[PDB]
DNA sequence: GCTGCCGGCGGCTGGAGAATCCCGGTGCCGAGGCCGCTCAATTGGTCGTAGACAGCTCTAGCACCGCTTAAACGCAC
């Protein structure tokens, strides 16, 4: 899987399945992502607006 | 003396993962009516267990005295 050998995560766009374990969760984060526990913020990213619907 | 310096400290934050409530549908099983019959109630006689009274007399309590040793006291460790 070229995301796999890239050691990058699976992106909406990617072909990889639907299910796909190569893909990513998303923020849950509650108060803001923006503390040292939401998980977006330690790999550094930014919670799409499309899965952070918290 | 004080400079960092460094470690710990407790205090807090908030994620996370399970336990909690609610509601919406759903049955099977408590619950109730039914018929009946057999065993429980009614009537009636008895004689004997069981209650009395009147009993004897054994023994369980009270005491007393004198004994002694087991109890009580303390005591280093």
């Amino acid at each position: 899987c070229p995301c796999v050998i890239a050691q990058n995560f699976c992106e909406k766009f990617c072909q990889c399945s639907s299910e796909c374990q190569n893909r990513f969760p998303g923020c849950r984060c509650k108060a803001q992502c923006n503390t040292k526990q939401c998980p977006c913020y330690l790999a550094v990213r930014e919670c799409d607006p499309d899965l952070c619907l918290t």
